[PDB]
């Protein structure tokens, strides 16, 4: 029993973290096969970040201008190319610890594990969700460039995030492993602000489904709803519910017997009046239905 | 910068997880050097077992140890308290620098939940004052270990054993000594638990370092506060506690300087601190320094 924010084992990702240094800038890189991936602003300085011409700044760099270190051993850069906001450095040696991997772009509401690193060395690992405003509520200090977010299913690591910058409000922004930013953000020093954030309904519902499997049932009512009316009643800044969403909540709905619209109506009423569910006073929205099924893996009666 | 419940990198521990099978019982084991550590309940099947007789009536080939496909030949077996030690033919080449440490109530560690010798996830948790853990364990997670990483040395401090009726979990250190008055026998109940004040204070320091300061005031002392703390079930604060909070006080406000702010936060909470409305008590002072200074292991 028990329910905790569970991150994936980070060992497979640890074997790929390297240190990338260009000029006076040093950040983390992802060593997969014979290519090292790192944010492209490593070739920048503080003065260039006010209006950087990345293509022009990269032409003025050569292969040995990039120092890639895996522990103490140095990796010779034999090629460099740029893909969106990510810099790709081809090296002479293929990483022997390279796992089976994928580059995947995730959707708002999905969760993943972040391995915070500094100087190519792991500092910690934690779970977080891609917020609807395309930001992540993580924990990052200066030098966390190149720290990656990922999911591990079977023995294949699905890389889905590379950290880049901190927004004024304290949240973090980044790209996928193809260099494309999540949201309307850019890797340049300009006035940028995260848009208004919303609560992930499907994660709150899955988390409520968790609580039921898990002892807490005080919040259930004998009320149902439809799709539109509940999505309209969101005034409380809750993400609208979709048909694919109720199809993902299907397995949890069957295991418990409560339907999605039955819990949608129950969720309404924790909103109208809002003591602790699963030990927390706030409604948690960073637990996907898959996370609940993974930890609350019980039989479904049919 | 942000503050999250941060677990240690589990790579060094993943390389030590193995599967131990005895008869029909299967759990997880810790492969360090040429010894595999696992709960002695693998040798069962029993509600009140005499482990000493059950182990003498067992031989080396009665234990099936698997790392991946690879079978580890058991060339010796011994028992220390509630932990079983299995000598194997091959020393683990992935053995990291390690230490066996018994932690104290209130200290935190990372749990690598495993099933059938394969690591499933990692999460942080604290040793509650009642010597229990509020973790997440399913059937087959027996033998999963808790640990701390300092420099390149892994400090193993917990081995999961059982789930108590209230849903909370109990286990031993790596020497087989249970945490609390629990035994690997069928009935035991966790005693009354309290909140770890020194962790609540350190967590308040973390909020301060991160921008959240709405709760700070300009003034109380030890006696007064633990008078206010005993009723909210906050574990009493000691002088060693404020000396550990010293480094955080210098980096930033003193302990009692913040103690009054906590008194007021207990007395009456209208917002969330660090994004949570509840007072978090699973962050030790070292945990805050680790997350705000960006300490890297290895
Ligand atoms: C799994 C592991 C274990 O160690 C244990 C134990 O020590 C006593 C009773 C039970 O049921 C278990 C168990 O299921």
């Amino acid at each position: 029993s028990g329910f905790r924010k569970m991150a994936f084992p980070s060992g497979k990702v640890e074997g790929c973290m390297v240190q990338v240094t260009c000029g006076t800038t040093t950040l983390n890189g992802l060593w997969l096969d014979d290519v090292v991936y790192c944010p492209r602003h490593v070739i920048c300085t503080s003065e260039d970040m006010l209006n950087p011409n990345y293509e022009d700044l990269l032409i003025r760099k050569s292969n040995h201008n990039f120092l890639v270190q895996a522990g103490n051993v140095q990796l010779r850069v034999i090629g460099h190319s740029m893909q969106n906001c990510v810099l790709k450095l081809k090296v002479d040696t293929a990483n022997p610890k390279t796992p089976k991997y994928k580059f995947v772009r995730i959707q708002p509401g999905q969760t993943f594990s972040v391995l915070a690193c500094y100087n190519g060395s792991p500092s910690g690992v934690y779970q977080c969700a891609m917020r609807p405003n395309f930001t992540i509520k993580g924990s990052f200090l200066n030098g966390s460039c190149g720290s990656v977010g990922f999911n591990i299913d079977y023995d294949c690591v699905s890389f889905c995030y590379m950290h880049h910058m901190e927004l004024p409000t304290g949240v973090h922004a980044g790209t996928d492993l193809e260099g494309n930013f999540y949201g309307p953000f850019v890797d340049r020093q300009t006035a940028q602000a995260a848009g208004t954030d919303t609560t992930i309904t499907v994660n709150v519902l899955a988390w409520l489904y968790a609580a039921v499997i898990n002892g807490d049932r005080w919040f259930l009512n004998r009320f149902t709803t439809t799709l539109n009316d509940f999505n309209l009643v969101m005034k409380y800044n809750y993400e609208p519910l979709t048909q694919d969403h109720v199809d993902i909540l299907g397995p949890l709905s069957a295991q418990t017997g409560i339907a999605v619209l039955d819990m949608c109506a129950s969720l309404k009423e924790l909103l109208q009046n809002g003591r602790t569910i699963l030990g927390s006073a706030l409604l948690e929205d960073e637990f996907t239905p898959f996370d609940v099924v993974r930890q609350c893996s019980g039989v479904t009666f049919q």
